[PDB]
């Protein structure tokens, strides 16, 4: 029913340990966040680098509280222009990166930041969601093909870290209600098969359910409404997909059911890099 994350493996599977501790996280919103006290719990986890969806901010109304953070200390913003208080995406690192792109070419939405770093490339994703009632569906078909494109020209050069909210559950066990939703935004057999794309084009490997295949409920995302998240009623919608050239490396992918903040949970990665 409900879940409680296995502790964190800190070794990779050669014996080496991670060197490289990345956390996402759907914010919902980053003044609210940042007022519930997820700056401080991200003070307590102390990654090297941070990622976060939905900051629904432009780059005008940061809280100065975020300069209060000087182990990320090099922070990137994606803000669209357009509507205000919508979507948004923001990377805070340890170390500057090399390279800091914006966007998949077509551009104004605020969703992908990509960060080039000395042995990797992370992007950082707050995929479009479908809609409810699908209303949204056939743009985020074409959303999918572009960024599958778009990302497996950057996997021709170094290996890639893809993580954030993609709004998409994978398999059955990626959710509890898979029979409930397959014509819903997040579970459509479109969206499900366009995330197999992903993993099949570039390539990628789902990080927590290549170290996890048969674990159930663990999810990342519990709606507000019914008191789904006491329940465990959620839904595994954010992710660490992996360059198949970085699992020799994968120490461990966490989920942090724990942290309060948003609907969404936060995640952990740890490479040993």
């Amino acid at each position: 029913a409900l879940y409680e994350d296995p502790p964190d493996q800190k070794t990779s599977p050669s014996g080496k340990p991670a060197t490289l501790k990345i956390c996402s996280w759907n914010v919902d919103g980053l003044r609210a966040w940042i007022k519930k006290k997820g700056l401080d719990w991200v003070k307590e986890e102390a990654p090297d680098i941070l990622c976060l969806q939905e900051t629904k901010c432009s780059e005008n109304k940061l809280p100065a509280e975020l300069q209060e953070l000087p182990g990320l200390s090099h922070q990137y913003w994606s803000a669209p222009s357009d509507k205000e208080g919508y979507s948004g995406v923001g990377l805070l690192s340890r170390q500057a990166p090399l390279k800091v792109s914006y966007g998949i070419g077509d551009e104004q939405e605020g969703r992908v930041i990509v960060a080039e770093f000395d042995s990797f490339v992370l992007v950082t994703a707050y995929v479009p969601n479908a809609g409810r009632g699908l209303v949204r569906l056939e743009y985020r078909q074409r959303w999918d093909e572009a960024f599958r494109k778009f990302l497996k020209g950057l996997a021709s050069r170094k290996p890639l870290v893809l993580c954030g909210d993609l709004n998409v559950a994978h398999e059955e066990i990626d959710l509890r209600n898979p029979k409930g939703n397959k014509k819903n935004a997040g579970f459509t057999p479109q969206e499900r098969q366009g995330f197999g794309e992903l993993l099949q084009a570039v390539p990628l490997a789902d990080s927590f359910r290549h170290l996890y295949p048969n674990t159930p409920y663990a999810y990342t995302f519990w709606t507000y409404m019914m008191n789904a998240r006491s329940k465990n009623v959620g839904w595994r919608l954010d992710y660490f997909l992996l360059s198949h050239s970085l699992l020799p490396a994968l120490c461990d992918s966490k989920i942090r059911s724990k942290a309060l903040g948003s609907d969404h949970c936060p995640i952990t990665l740890y490479l040993a890099l």
